[PDB]
């Protein structure tokens, strides 16, 4: 499909762009949360910035319908947001993480700019749902199989890998995928190149984004 031809198409940036979240080592005989740490603290901040984002997905949704289903489809992924964000508070205390001293750094300060150009009405809900979907998709392809390896690395942290390595995120943002490559399906030559330009550019602020904690 449309998507995979592209990501195929793509699978460079997407390679780059799909890579741990975080690593884990061992210094001084200590295992190291160095990446850990500085992912937590920037992914917690971007998720709240996240969250009004798809809001405005949301709102798109319920006016630029195709299907019935596609407002509940986008209304999950966002509900999970309300326990993903509560996992991160909890996270950012058992790790002795403080979110209020967390300084978002450039790769950061800067996805929050952009999704900020796609909460306006100026932009078409085929680009909109692709973004969302394709940001689900990284974190999803970037955590996948984790579990698995998890077991081939001498100390596995593990907390996050269970929250986008679930079967149930795969096929949420499955459910999201679902809607995306319906909507980019009808996509006039003006649309579809604003998405495709969006999706490939969601995978540059990944990678820019992965870059800040990489170990
Ligand atoms: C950079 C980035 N992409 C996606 C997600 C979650 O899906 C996240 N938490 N952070």
């Amino acid at each position: 499909g449309v998507i995979d031809t592209w990501i195929d198409k793509h699978r460079s940036i997407y390679t780059a762009a799909t890579r741990h979240a975080f690593v884990v080592s061992i210094r001084d005989g200590s295992v190291d949360l160095s990446s850990f740490r500085t992912w937590l603290g920037q992914d917690y901040l971007f998720v709240r910035r996240f969250v009004p984002f798809v809001a405005s997905v949301l709102i798109r949704a319920c006016k630029d319908s195709g299907e019935s289903s596609d407002m509940e489809v986008v209304l999950g992924g966002i509900a999970s947001l309300n326990d993903e964000i509560e996992w991160f508070k909890r996270e950012g205390s058992k790790w002795d993480v403080d979110f209020s001293t967390v300084v978002p750094q450039r790769a950061n300060q800067e996805y929050g700019r952009f999704l900020e150009d796609l909460m306006s009405s100026e932009v078409k809900y085929p680009v909109i749902m692709t973004a969302f979907w394709a940001i689900e998709a990284v974190y999803q392809e970037s955590f996948a199989h984790c579990l698995e390896d998890g077991n081939k690395t001498p100390v596995e942290l593990t907390g996050a890998c269970h929250r986008w390595g679930n079967d149930g995120f795969k096929q949420y943002c499955s459910s999201v995928k679902n809607i995306a490559e319906r909507c980019l399906e009808n996509a006039s030559g003006e649309v579809l190149g604003e998405a495709e330009d969006v999706l490939v550019r969601v995978l540059e602020l990944e990678v820019a984004f992965w870059e800040m904690s990489r170990g």
